[PDB]
């Protein structure tokens, strides 16, 4: 299963923040994601922290308790899109991500929204020996990639 | 030195992760309204869980295992008297664990029962794919601990 990067890597916030996409995964539970055969990628963000970090992650860590939605744009058509990935495990690691219908061949655009940890229900000590801050406020990254689809083998045209 | 915290009972290892208790004085915790301020508590009360080396659910070893749904029950053995609650996600300055802010109910030797839940509950998906996949969660399981609570110190 062949991924295949979207854009730059962009660190913020003492995380580095990256997205990849691959050919449609399936995933359980079911129910809340689109099912891989009705999309035609997977879409994901790489999130850890980096050294300095101030919301109590050591370097390399994942970041956990995110919220993300995202925009897709094709900026050829001008079409966009607007989703929310789910936390998933897969055997190199917990991640975030979803299966994605596109929006044919283009250069795109996409944003992720990231809210922080308390936004979904991740609470801080506060007292001086082992507390840490307020988290940062929510905040978008964006990636620019070309896409020209993903054949049957699950790999962009060569 | 020393930091003050208590160690409840010994860890266990069980669904490849390593599962310890340890309780220390009540702390303040953002954001507020949801459960025991500290100052109503007497205790803090954690649950200490990672991935051990084998972890079939995509934990390397030593990782947090993030979205757990966990319930305790507490005893005072000496006593007889029962209290049951759950544990939110936290972070602190050593990084995210499980916990909340307790009443105790008095000094005595104590058993305190985790109910564990796995990720899938609280919202965690996983790839099933041939190359990249994780297989089925366990299934919700208990562990528990015993200690003896003076107060603190
Ligand atoms: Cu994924
Ligand atoms: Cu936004
Ligand atoms: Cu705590």
């Amino acid at each position: 299963f062949k991924e295949y990067p979207a854009g730059e890597p962009v660190t913020m916030n003492e995380m580095e923040l990256a997205a990849v996409y691959l050919q449609p995964i399936d995933m359980e539970p079911r129910g809340m994601g689109l099912p891989a055969a009705k999309a035609d990628v997977h879409l994901e963000a790489d999130i850890h922290a980096v050294e300095g970090n101030k919301n109590g992650f050591g370097a390399g860590e994942w970041i956990p308790y995110l919220t993300i939605s995202y925009t897709l744009v094709n900026n050829d058509t001008g079409e966009k899109q607007e989703g929310t990935f789910m936390p998933i495990v897969a055997s190199d690691g917990p991640h975030y991500g979803a299966n994605i219908k596109m929006m044919g061949v283009g250069n795109y655009k996409v944003t992720y929204h990231i809210e922080p940890p308390s936004k979904a229900g991740m609470h801080r000590h506060t007292d001086s020996e082992t507390g840490v801050g307020r988290w940062w406020k929510p905040f978008d990254v964006s990636y620019e990639f070309k896409y020209v689809g993903l054949n049957s083998s699950g790999l962009v045209p060569r």
